[PDB]
């Protein structure tokens, strides 16, 4: 009943993962939320709950926008209350990315990448807030949103939603003291299935090694923001890209 | 041989004040409203005693829904039937009302302030650009983005993601010839349902000169932008705001 | 009558088209200079073969030094001679060359990077402003402030420290009347040319000078503290 | 071996704070000072009652002049000289006064607020790079930089240059593995000239807990970025600020 207790969206693989990994080790109990991924999230619930029994339960979640969402954010909310009696903190790092030119319905993708990159966090956060010591939200942000990928319209869009969610339930939340925080990678996991070739092509773009992130490293940001080390730090978006923001075209 | 403009919501305010000057300019416009169908026809007609044939009214809602697509196509090509032509796109069609994190559906208000403020301008813009000089997209942002509204979350999201999809479709439409950029406004035209004192308290805020924006004041912003003296830039967002957005708190 | 303007920098290049354009809008012109005496000369007759005793010279150095205030102080006085107003400030005079952090001294390059770019167009604010319809100053910022170049640190320093003074005085001076704006190119190597997003259009000394037209015009009246980037889209373009 | 940092004007204040919680997480530290003789020697006899040998002031005057350069060279040579190492910067030093537009000499000013906030800081970081394992520098900038105190131009002025530096810096340095970032503080220690009404009315704008940073708080960050939990940041700036720079006017 002593250990905060934490939700982490798309915590299933890759980033989310070692976010999760990370809380655990922290002391947290986790809420691993995932929409496809049930073996990969259900295989990490049971690994924490070999370190430690009854410190970890699985959420599924659609978190394309639709009808439902809203009650699905409350659910996944809710989930956290009850395994662990208590929910200190709220990491939005589940999320689509795809190609969307100007030039799957237009509406699907809206639904899907707005959906998944804003509409959900922000109904998450209301549920967060409703049900409401260190309280905080961390959202999982893109550091190359002003130099953007080409043909990503929507999920760019989608990312400046969730800076600007990040600022208004700073200030909104504050009084409850409910700190909204984010990490904003540049290049981190790269997808198995790309050619090394591809790979490399973004590695060399990093001042900082020529290297992508590990999912250990961005973890390691959402760490320090739900820390005690950053109780005064609220609205503040953390980069963590190597300088790749910093290189010109 | 005139040009053609569409403006969103342009039957009052700062959306009239707009379609006035492009028209003022030289251009044909359509006026597109939503409820204001007396205004939009009486803007309409006025334009047209100046010039016959140089003005039409277009009625959509631009909530977000499975059909905004087809009603966004259906704005562009209103201009295509009328004029044979489309130049310029002004995105200032917005809803504006708070959604308070603490306590319409919450799915009604997602449509409607994600849908005008950022769904509506991306579906315009794809069409804008498919149905393709001096070609440009004006977007009509806010200038107050990173110190909001309290209680203001998914209206600041939606302008949020507006700067995104300037800034993308900046990129993926100059080879293209069609320029992107938005109009910042600080406090202009102060809601209708305001009383008097608060107008005079966000008055007093404003350094330059103690006032609010005339709607014509961020018209000639926008007609700068469309004009042969902006075609080197795309992607900017001018700020007209009087420097509300420099004062501290 | 007729307004009156100061450009920094104005014999050659972007100053000049600035220079040129406010001239073909009606102002009165000081063609400041340091080196390029003859450039500034050749323009001044150029304008005063169209418009009669409408544009005068003045030269400064505008490296930070003890004299620099006096220098800056007569550069504004000149228009009040010339032509009894000073109406529009120009800050378009810049130095640029590289500093690396890892092996003129360093100091030297201070004075001028730092002097010439960001403290020359404070001194010049300031003397402007204590000196007083449509008053305005525009300072040429950099659309590359947040993406720069490799080992131009003191000029980076010195453009952001301009980007401050901006947002500085539009604060301090709007009370004033005085609007306080930017303009901020890209590039004004092919290598550079096929990065830009419209480099469709070749960039041109007179797309900047049309931003300046914009910001000191009556079409910008509510504008300040505002920087427009003329870029083409570069600084959108990602490594 | 303990890593050892230099802190510039850390006989007080916030440069105390961070001379102090580096010396807790193991560093030894040379305590920079320009006056304050007594309060730096005060707190290198502390740190070394606590360990032997872990601390040692070094004075400087960090004004711009043509001496400038040997000045920040010879702190860096002061690190060496006693540790025989220097892994870590913190450019803390500043000066701190307005300097109206309208109305020392104005070179004189210029000379302290452009010194010691922009030009000391790039000369200790050619120093310090030049003199080349989790090597760092860490700037102390200024949340509020963009919504700047009224007739404070050169301090503002600085204090950007000093982000254009830490942006500039770590481009630059990341192939030698030297990080870069900075911390920005809304309102901290408030200046011990201020009466508790004025300090009241800061304190009630801030909207986390309505209350100053404690050089603590500002010293996590900073505890952080130099930390191998922040290996892959660089040219990242952290606002410590409790929201206030997201409050408008
Ligand atoms: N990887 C990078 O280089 C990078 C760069 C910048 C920003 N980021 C941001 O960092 C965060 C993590 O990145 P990542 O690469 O680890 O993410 P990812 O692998 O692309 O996606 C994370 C998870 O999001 C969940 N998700 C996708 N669509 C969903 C839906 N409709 N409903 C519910 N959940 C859904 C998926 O869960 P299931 O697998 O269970 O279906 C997926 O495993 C994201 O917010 C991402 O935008 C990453
Ligand atoms: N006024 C300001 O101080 C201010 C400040 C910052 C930014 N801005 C921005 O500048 C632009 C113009 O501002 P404004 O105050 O003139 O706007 P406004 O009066 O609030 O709204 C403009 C028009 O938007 C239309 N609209 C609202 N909901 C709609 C829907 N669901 N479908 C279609 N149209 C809809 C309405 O058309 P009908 O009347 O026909 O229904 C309305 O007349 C907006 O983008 C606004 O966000 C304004
Ligand atoms: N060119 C670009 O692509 C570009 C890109 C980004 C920003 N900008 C900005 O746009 C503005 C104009 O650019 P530009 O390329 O036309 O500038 P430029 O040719 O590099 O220099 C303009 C003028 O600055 C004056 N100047 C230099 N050092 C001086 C000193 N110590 N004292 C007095 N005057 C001095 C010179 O006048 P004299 O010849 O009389 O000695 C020079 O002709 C600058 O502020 C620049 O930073 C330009
Ligand atoms: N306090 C805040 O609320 C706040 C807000 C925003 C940003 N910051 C930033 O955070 C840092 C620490 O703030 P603070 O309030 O603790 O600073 P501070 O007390 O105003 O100044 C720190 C030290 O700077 C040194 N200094 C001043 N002029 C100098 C010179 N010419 N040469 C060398 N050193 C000089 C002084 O050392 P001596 O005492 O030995 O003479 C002084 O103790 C600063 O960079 C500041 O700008 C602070
Ligand atoms: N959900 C999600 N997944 C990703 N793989 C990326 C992402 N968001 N943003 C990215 C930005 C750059 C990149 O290489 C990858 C990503
Ligand atoms: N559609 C729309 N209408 C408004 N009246 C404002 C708005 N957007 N944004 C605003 C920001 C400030 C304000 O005083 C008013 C507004
Ligand atoms: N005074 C001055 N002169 C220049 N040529 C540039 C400059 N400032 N900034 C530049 C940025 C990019 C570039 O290609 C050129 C410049
Ligand atoms: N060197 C220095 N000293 C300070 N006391 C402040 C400062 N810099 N920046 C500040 C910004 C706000 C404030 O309340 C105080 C400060």
């Amino acid at each position: 009943m002593e250990a905060p207790a934490a939700v982490v969206t798309g915590a299933a693989k890759r980033i989310g993962r070692a976010i999760a990994v990370k809380l655990h080790q922290t002391g947290y109990r986790v809420v691993i939320h995932y929409h496809n991924s049930a073996e990969a999230a259900v295989s990490l619930a049971d690994e924490l709950n070999k370190e430690r029994s009854n410190t970890a339960v699985v959420c599924q979640a659609d978190l394309t926008n639709s009808n439902v969402l809203p009650a699905s954010c409350e659910e996944i909310i809710n989930s956290c209350f009850r395994a662990f009696g208590r929910c200190d903190v709220l990491v939005n790092n589940a999320s689509a990315f795809y190609p969307t030119p100007l030039v799957k319905t237009v509406e699907t993708q809206v639904a899907e990448l707005i959906g998944t990159n804003a509409i959900a966090p922000f109904l998450l956060t209301m549920s967060f807030a409703q049900r409401q010591s260190n309280l905080s939200i961390v959202n999982l942000c893109d550091a190359m949103v002003d130099q953007p990928c080409m043909a990503f319209s929507l999920y760019n869009m989608g990312k400046h939603a969730l800076v600007g969610l990040t600022q208004s339930a700073a200030l909104e939340l504050a009084p409850y003291g409910i700190r909204v925080n984010g990490v904003a990678p540049g290049v981190s996991l790269l997808p198995v299935a790309m050619g090394e070739e591809e790979k490399d092509k973004w590695r060399r773009k990093v001042p900082l090694g020529r290297r992508e992130a590990s999912a250990e490293q961005i973890a390691d940001a959402v760490i320090f923001l739900v820390s005690g080390s950053a109780q005064y730090i609220t609205g503040s978006i953390i980069k963590v890209d190597g300088g790749l923001s910093l290189v010109h075209a």
